[PDB]
């Protein structure tokens, strides 16, 4: 039998049932199939014309839903769908909140997937359209947004799955396995360890301080030595240094001379209003009414988005990342990637998602198969198959964040929450990056118990482990936490109670380097209890 709830769903406006169907509307045509798969149903097919904001599924909204923001920093969390209040959106960061901000300013929005107890609805890809859900007058509606682009000939729909089982974590894991297959996900066999400058030195990093850490890093179990934001003269001018830094090429040569894999931060789809590249090439950016469209404001400057539909832009990206590879960099943290997918006017009439994918594909080609790509500030689904690792929460911080709301400002407590709630993408989409461990004992307000809680959770989850500290300031305790963390890697994790609303989670991982383990963590009390077999 079906189920009363399944007879009550609509697929492309028709009553739900298994079959093969054609919708011919005024401005578009859809051909689609509704087919049985393990644990549920798959809706797939093809579309042509001007589909616009295309309705795919409609069903009664659940009371409590696990919602997901489209990008690295945005929350994945359980919300009450009936008492939802639209947020005030910061005009300087509009597009990190939503790629369709008209939705978010009036209704609850979830990107790519949404879950309730016993049921996952999820799209398998975002190659052309942006897939998202909205709660509109008590109804859950799935959409594919094509951003007013027209298609003369058929292109594939992003597939939708509807999965049901009482084990919600199992469904999220299955969903993510299907996403990995649809997109030829990269799941490296080896996970890098390393050092990152950001969460000690921030923009005030000097090359003198960098060299001091490079010598000390020889006593710590680090493979990668990554320079973050600070070295560059302006956003977009990635090969021009400032302050006491040598050349970008010389930085690589010192780092490699000292026995590390050189790593470097860029924001490659972003160019500031002051940069040489923007002032040389005003034509290279996404536009609004013919003029440069602000993508976001950061570093106290307007930042514009590179128009990734333009071959001149893609050639510049190729040559940049080719040059970096020639210098010896083999670890690339590529940040603020949402900029490349902002809605706006481009040279070619392609979607922002199509443009985005051309840009990241160009970066991968340039750095080669032997380079590690870490995505950050990024749309998640469009990057599967391209990146090796991906930041999946908001920034951590050398403090827990007692007065920081769940709003995107840095805080260890909210960074950790996302590592938990997105755990199922790990070893399926890519390697999850939970953000850096901060293990120093001076110049921090983190307690030893908070450092433990953060680090051991990241280990049980088998996530990337990168440390970000002035290494002078890390002593016995910080060293022991890093050692014991690395002992918890290598397993298959599950968060058992993924729909929890009180920030206490039970987490198991099978087959770690320490055997079967279990950690119960409480992000309100700041406590954990870890058992290892
Ligand atoms: O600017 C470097 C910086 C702060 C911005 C971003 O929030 C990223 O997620 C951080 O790890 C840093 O690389
Ligand atoms: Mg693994």
């Amino acid at each position: 039998p079906r189920g009363s709830h399944m007879a009550s769903m609509e697929i492309f406006g028709k009553t739900f049932r298994e079959g093969r169907f054609v919708l011919k509307e005024k401005n578009f045509t859809v051909e689609f199939a509704v087919e049985k798969i393990h644990l549920g149903w798959k809706i797939s097919g093809r579309v042509k014309g001007s589909p616009g904001r295309l309705e795919v599924l409609r069903t009664k909204a659940p009371e409590k839903v696990l919602v997901n923001n489209w990008q690295s920093w945005g929350p994945c969390r359980v919300v009450d769908a009936f008492s939802f209040k639209p947020p005030e959106i910061d005009p300087n960061w509009r597009y990190t909140a939503s790629v369709v901000p008209d939705v978010l300013e009036r209704n609850l929005q979830s990107d790519y997937f949404v879950a309730e107890e016993g049921k996952v609805y999820g799209f398998l890809s975002s190659k052309i359209a942006h897939p998202f859900f909205a709660v509109e007058d008590g109804e859950l509606v799935a959409y594919l947004e094509y951003f007013d682009v027209e298609f003369d000939d058929f292109v594939p729909l992003e597939p939708l799955v509807v999965l049901e089982d009482p084990n919600t974590p199992l469904l999220l894991e299955k969903y993510a396995e299907l996403v990995g297959m649809e997109n030829n996900a990269r799941v490296p066999k080896h996970t890098p360890t390393g050092w990152c400058s950001w969460y000690h030195y921030f923009l005030d990093l000097t090359w003198e301080e960098t060299l001091k850490n490079l010598k000390l890093a020889k006593n710590f179990p680090f493979e990668v030595f990554q320079i973050d934001d600070a070295y560059e003269k302006d956003i977009g001018d990635w090969l021009v240094t400032r302050g006491d830094f040598p050349s970008v090429e010389e930085m690589a040569k010192v780092i490699a001379e000292n026995g590390f894999i050189p790593g470097i931060w860029t924001a490659p789809f972003s160019v500031s209003e002051t940069s040489d590249v923007f002032n040389e090439h005003p034509d290279w950016v996404v536009k609004e009414n013919g003029e440069p469209k602000m993508a976001y404001r950061n570093w106290n400057k307007k930042i514009y988005a590179l128009d990734l539909s333009k071959d001149e832009v893609l050639n510049w990206l190729f040559d940049l990342f080719s040059s970096l590879r020639k210098m010896g960099y083999r670890y690339f943290k590529i940040d603020f990637l949402f900029a490349g997918a902002v809605p706006g006017e481009r040279k070619k009439n392609i979607t922002p998602i199509q443009a985005f994918r051309k840009g990241i594909e160009t970066i991968r080609k340039a750095v080669g198969e032997d380079s590690f790509i870490l995505g950050c500030g990024s749309p998640l689904l469009p990057a599967v198959g391209c990146v090796d690792g991906m930041r999946i929460g908001p920034d951590t911080a050398p403090f827990w964040g007692e007065h920081i709301e769940d709003n995107g400002a840095p805080a260890a407590r909210w960074a950790l929450r996302n590592a938990i709630t997105r755990y199922f993408m790990h070893d399926r989409f890519w390697l999850n990056d939970p953000d850096c461990l901060i293990l120093r004992e001076e110049k921090t307000d983190l307690t030893q118990k908070e450092k433990e809680l953060y680090s051991y959770t990241c280990g049980v989850l088998d996530n990337m482990i990168i440390e970000s500290d002035d290494l002078s300031l890390v002593r016995d305790h910080g060293k022991k936490v890093l050692k014991e963390t690395l002992e918890l890697l290598g397993g298959r994790p599950r968060v058992q109670n993924i729909m929890s609303e009180d920030l206490r989670y039970e987490i198991v991982s099978s087959g770690t380097l320490s055997g079967n383990v279990k950690i119960v963590v409480d992000l309100n009390s700041r406590e954990y209890h870890l058992e290892k077999e």
